[PDB]
């Protein structure tokens, strides 16, 4: 859309936050997201970090979200928005770029931010940072109680 | 996209790494999937932390490219472990796999070939400081070329086209 928010942006961030909360309850990293079709607002998929739930080194919230959408024709991604509760790392940024997902709406980039947020813009994608305090507070709590687990999720 | 860049020298485990990656690619091909494989080796002692191949068709996966599957197969690891490893891949990494190497801080990426495919990622890796070595493995090129020939529509799906 650019400038003005998409009619589905609040729906998308609320689902992403819902996923992060679910993940937190399961004892995992509280990062969630979903992929929405910009045309009709349909939810193509939703998910959260599965590092602890399935001993996964690649299933970040964004990757899990895309994995849950299943195999899709490349053109489908071209008119979607990926919602994530936290600014994407270099890997998740690469996934957005590879599939050509035009928009990425981020809950917050205070607890974490990689060079990927700017790289997305360099590569022609639109990035929207909401600065959602619900996401920020949830992520901060996890970092406070399990700093080492957070670090593992980003290879630190 | 710099004009004054550099590549890599030569590691003693590179021969072994590309052999494993190729073996993984052949395995994937036999399973009717995209023939792209890889492995991650600890530079400190030559230990194979994991190996894998593309699982798009095997698991209906949109994210399990060869490199991603390889990392997944190493299981959860302490962040510092990746910092002294080399990721081997039969084909030059897309933007997503490039991002994974960058995120985990894997210092070296040895590529089988970049003739059948090459994304902005190969250069971006070097821009981000990673060492990239393209060996131009003929075994890998022949296999991938044949796959692209036989299944153009499946190749494009793997790269979101
Ligand atoms: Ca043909
Ligand atoms: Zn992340
Ligand atoms: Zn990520
Ligand atoms: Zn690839
Ligand atoms: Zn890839």
């Amino acid at each position: 859309t650019g400038g003005m928010a998409s009619k589905w942006d609040q729906k998308g961030m609320d689902i992403a936050y819902e996923e992060a909360l679910l993940g937190y309850k399961e004892g995992g990293v509280p990062i969630g997201g979903c992929l929405i079709n910009n045309k009709d607002g349909s939810v193509l998929g939703r998910g959260h970090n599965m590092r602890f739930q399935k001993g996964s080194a690649t299933l970040h919230g964004e990757i899990s979200t895309l994995e849950n959408c299943g195999r899709l024709e490349g053109k489908v991604y071209k008119d979607t928005t990926l919602y994530t509760t936290l600014s994407p790392c270099d890997m998740c940024t690469g996934a957005i770029i590879m599939y050509g997902i035009p928009r990425c709406v981020v809950g917050e980039n205070v607890n974490f931010k990689s060079k990927g947020e700017k790289y997305l813009q360099t590569r022609g994608h639109e990035v929207v940072v909401v600065d959602d305090e619900r996401c920020k507070k949830l992520m901060k709590q996890f970092i406070d109680e399990r700093p080492q687990d957070w670090f593992e999720d980003i290879g630190e």
